[PDB]
């Protein structure tokens, strides 16, 4: 049996798979066609179907997993496509996590003889984080965060040390936000939750806008002034708020100008894009800030597929968590950050 | 000189107006026809020119105040409309606070001889407050809570006594979010704020339904399913996420439905309302709940009108609270609810 582990969450489902690489000449005399052509499948395309991604540049090369050599890979593709999967599948022992191991039990077992094992998808999040930081991407480091994150003639990627990673605040955006402190390898809990998360950002951002794709989102709010639709602190003082801190330039009331018709009749999609974006990401730190806060922890590190190719949100979230905290916490991310519990999925192989 | 206190918000301004009922003949004698006809514009009128509106139902009748009796008066108007205010009064000490204080100080100092005097929008809102609730509504508590919030067929509205009021948490919903610990009279601070505010609600609502008031983006609410919007834990999960307390009903993605095309086109104006509606409301509940557990305050009072005639959202705040809370934490409301920072700046008038 291949050895997966999948995270079927609401909008993406990700799968890691570990190709093993120290093959005998009598090892490959078993492999039934079936498996080697599912090997063969999945390591010479990079595209499955329409929708199903290859993340080639995630690979862990030569990596040792449950004593044997090999590398570990990182898919994904839309849940919405989980019945082609399923029906591909109809043509062994699964290790699911997200709420999609729940909700789509029955549609694996139509896979005749098919184990599947659900795993809670907050324990397989911890779980898979800390084994991918500490087999480290190939020899760098799994953890990073942007230096001098204020400047933005200095700001730049950095890598961070997890080896000691407790304690530490996991802020994972994918649909909705699931916000963990972790105390130790078998000490966390879930601190609370948003649900103004990635999903607010795509159905806002398509209902505003009319984009089709995440992709498309991210490009539209590259080319936009979010100032167009939201209402600044020097829109309601003239200037700062000295008071309490407040700069001018800061969000008093997000899409504020939009209660003025002439306002909404001028602002441009890739306007209303960004405002989405700064939108959900500046309440996305600020919540963070206050579970920090509130738990005592100072390292914040955010996961999830809303930070996928979307440099602009993870420079928000650096600059706004260093800005208001006035430096007492620092925004980490990750490389690996959608496939966690994925991998968190893989390693309870054993148990079963 | 009338006495008055306004207060300048980015988006509706509030004025509280004292009109002496205890007059002598010989007063009445020595008043200017100018200062007459104001007190008689303003009584004899509940509409001002055509976006100007006394709340008469707030009235409170027969108080004390400065050694004098009269009524107290609340009256608001939008802030777009203060060129048409200034210039009707260019045709006497006022005490001002809100951002509009020092946006527009120069265009209040075209009123001949006027002194303006500015005063901090957040120690007016925590002097009005504690004072209407000193003086009580016409011998009715200012303050009330929803009893039973979780059962609907017992939710009702109660008063709640607030003769020691401290410490209070003052969740502050305007154009944004501002939130105050009030450890005493004289003791208190901004803890922070949220741009997700009433501006949010009001600017995404007429965006993506073409809705031209906030009483008619109240109207829409009504009558719509955010759930057609939302994706609920269910909608991931096939129903409870058992393992962190998380029932099938709660959101899991605000507007999370609408990354999917056809949801997109079925949906109603009526549903992205109340969608908008829910969402802000949420967000300012669970920011409003993680301050309080911080501060450790279990008094949370909403004011600011974005609750104003919007029993929608204070009957969600009272329900989320307490459910989210466990019961340890109580939302409060008050019947002056945005105008507490106009009756904090009159309040300021014996200082000058
Ligand atoms: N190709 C993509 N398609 C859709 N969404 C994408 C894509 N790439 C990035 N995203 C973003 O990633 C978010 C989903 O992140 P992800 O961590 O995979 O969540 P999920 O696990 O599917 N949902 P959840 O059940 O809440 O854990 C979406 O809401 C988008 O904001
Ligand atoms: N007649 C109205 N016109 C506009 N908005 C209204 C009206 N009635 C209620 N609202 C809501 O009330 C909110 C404004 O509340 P308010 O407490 O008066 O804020 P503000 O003081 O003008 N803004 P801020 O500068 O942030 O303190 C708006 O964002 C709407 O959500
Ligand atoms: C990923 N996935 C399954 C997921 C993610 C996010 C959520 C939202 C969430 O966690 N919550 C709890 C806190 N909450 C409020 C609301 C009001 C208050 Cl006054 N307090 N809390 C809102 C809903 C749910 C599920
Ligand atoms: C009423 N009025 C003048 C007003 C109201 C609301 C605000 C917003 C606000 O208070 N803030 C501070 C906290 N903040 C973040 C953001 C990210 C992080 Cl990581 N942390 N905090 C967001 C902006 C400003 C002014
Ligand atoms: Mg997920
Ligand atoms: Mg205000």
């Amino acid at each position: 049996s291949p050895w997966f582990g999948m995270d079927i969450g609401g909008t993406l489902v990700k799968l890691s798979y570990f190709e093993p690489i120290d093959i005998t000449a009598e090892e490959e005399q078993e492999e039934v066609e079936s498996l080697k052509s599912i090997r063969k499948y999945l390591t010479s395309n990079v595209a499955y179907g329409s929708t199903g991604i290859r993340d080639v540049h995630l690979e862990l090369k030569d990596l040792t997993l449950f004593g044997r050599r090999g590398n570990l890979h990182f898919i994904r593709f839309p849940t919405q496509d989980l019945p082609t999967f399923i029906q591909m599948g109809r043509d062994t022992v699964l290790c699911a996590t997200g709420g999609g191991a729940y909700k789509f039990e029955k549609d694996f077992r139509t896979i005749g003889n098919l184990h599947l094992h659900k795993l809670d998808e907050l324990d397989c999040l911890v779980k898979g984080l800390l084994y991918i930081d500490s087999v480290s991407f190939n020899g760098q480091a799994e953890c990073y965060y942007f230096a001098n994150a204020s400047e933005p003639e200095r700001c730049q990627k950095m890598p961070f040390n997890l080896d000691d990673p407790y304690p530490l605040l996991v802020v994972n955006i994918g649909s909705g936000v699931s916000i963990l402190a972790v105390h130790s390898k078998d000490n966390y809990k879930r601190v609370t939750g948003t649900s103004l998360g990635g999903g607010t950002f795509l159905g806002l951002c398509s209902l505003l806008t009319g984009c089709e794709s995440f992709e498309e989102a991210l490009e539209m709010a590259s080319k936009g002034d979010s100032t167009q639709a939201d209402k600044l602190v020097r829109d309601i003082y003239g200037g700062d708020y000295e008071r309490f801190g407040l700069p001018g330039w800061a969000v008093a009331s997000s899409f504020g100008n939009m209660i003025y018709k002439e306002k909404r009749e001028s602002v441009s999609k890739e306007d209303l894009a960004r405002a989405t974006l700064v939108t959900i990401t500046n309440n996305i730190g600020s919540v963070a800030r206050m579970c920090a806060v509130n738990e005592k922890i100072n390292r914040v590190v955010f996961v999830g597929n809303f930070l996928r190719v979307n440099t602009l949100s993870m420079k928000l979230l650096a600059y706004a968590l260093d800005y208001w905290s006035k430096g007492q916490l620092k925004a980490l991310f990750l490389e690996h950050e959608g496939y966690f519990g994925a991998v968190g999925a893989l390693l309870g192989l054993p148990n079963f």
